[PDB]
């Protein structure tokens, strides 16, 4: 399967530390601890930096080595996270609706089919909280914030799109993202 060969390397995403953008949530303040769900966590860098800070932290991805990794990384870094294998299109055979407090995507939604997209935000919706927040982070122009906004807008309240900085292996390093906050 697609994501299993991925995770036989280090695809460009997969740095040594959380995203920026998300950690920068959480030292702000910006992010009150609470139940977290990663969405595509990976490996897992994400979703331990939530859980160094205080969250009780979900993340689930896809591919098993990705999650075997991840559980590694926190046995490795002395945090507890509940790390499954499972398909985020099917998470109303794994969670409840209006489990989380927070569900964190770091480039999940950048590669849901469109075929696929609504049935995405249909489950994203259904586990997030009332007052909820859900924080998604993806790639950057002017029409890749258009469609966030007509992708979200009909079940989410948008609260806002940040420009911000997404960290990577390419070879800029540092690029240009979207960072965007709504509730439910
Ligand atoms: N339907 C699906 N359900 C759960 N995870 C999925 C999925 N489709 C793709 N994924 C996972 O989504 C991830 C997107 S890459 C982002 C990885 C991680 N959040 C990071 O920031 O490093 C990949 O790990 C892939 O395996």
């Amino acid at each position: 399967m697609f994501w299993d060969e991925v995770y036989r390397g280090t695809p460009p995403w997969d740095i040594d530390h959380p995203q920026p953008a998300f950690q920068a949530l959480i030292e702000s303040g910006e992010i009150r601890p609470g139940r977290a769900l990663d969405i595509g966590c990976g490996r897992g860098e994400n979703a331990i930096m939530l859980a160094r800070n205080g969250c009780d932290v979900t993340g689930i991805d896809l591919a098993r080595r990705a999650i075997s990794d991840a559980r590694a990384k926190a046995i490795e870094r002395h945090v507890k996270v509940n790390f499954i294998v499972g398909n985020v299109l099917e998470m109303d055979q794994l969670f409840t609706e209006d489990e989380f407090d927070i569900v964190i995507d770091s480039g999940l939604f950048h590669v849901i089919t469109d075929e696929e997209r609504l049935l995405f935000t249909r489950h994203v919706h259904r586990v997030l909280r009332e007052g909820g927040r859900y924080f998604m982070l993806c790639f950057s122009r002017r029409a890749s914030r258009a469609e966030i906004e007509s992708t979200f807008s009909p079940l989410f309240n948008i609260i806002y799109i940040r420009d911000v900085i997404f960290d990577s292996l390419l070879n800029p390093g540092r690029r240009q993202a979207y960072l965007l906050s709504a509730t439910r």
